[PDB]
């Protein structure tokens, strides 16, 4: 038994709910929360740049400091950092940003990272601004994820959607 609530199941180890993934970490303080990265670990927008602003920036601080140390991740890579006030421990992992052309095959390994972690609350990997399908990512997710995930969709209209045309 964990601590998460509400949640829809898809599969044997994959839930989904609609929710604001900082609001739900800051309610389960799960073991690991999975941010959306880029590969310099620049925390601006979507759901880096709202975990970031919920840990006042000491996620970026520790981001700059980590990348000054170890250089940019790869996309579809990964680092384990702190989780700050949201979470014991933080996966940033970088799917591939279709905006900046990277290859949608690299969303398979973005999401094998997860395996690493027996429980995760996670978004969809390239979803919202990162311009993937966020039905593709859910699919990837599903096929790939083997570890215990609850997703965090953003968009209402995509949480209902998400879940009416999952196979
Ligand atoms: O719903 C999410 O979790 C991220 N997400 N993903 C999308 C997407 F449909 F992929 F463009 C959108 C959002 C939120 C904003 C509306 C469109």
């Amino acid at each position: 038994v964990n601590s998460f609530s509400g949640y829809l199941k898809l599969t044997d180890n994959v839930y989904i709910k609609n929710a604001d993934i900082v609001e739900e970490a800051k309610k389960v303080k799960p073991t690991v929360v999975v941010n959306a990265a880029n590969v310099y670990l620049k925390h601006g927008g979507g759901v880096a740049g709202a975990l970031n602003k919920a840990t006042n920036n000491a996620m970026q601080v520790e981001s700059d400091d980590y990348i000054a140390t170890n250089g940019p991740l790869k996309v579809g890579g990964s680092c384990v950092l702190s989780g700050h006030n949201l979470a014991k421990h933080c996966l940033h992992v970088v799917g591939p940003n279709v905006n900046k052309g990277e290859d949608i095959q690299l969303l398979k390994s973005a999401y094998e990272n997860f395996n690493q972690h027996e429980v995760l609350l996670a978004p969809l990997l390239s979803a919202g601004i990162f311009g993937a399908d966020p039905i593709h990512s859910l699919r990837v997710c599903v096929d790939t994820v083997r570890t215990n995930v609850y997703l965090a969709v953003f968009d209402k209209n995509l949480y209902d959607k998400l879940v009416s045309s999952f196979l």
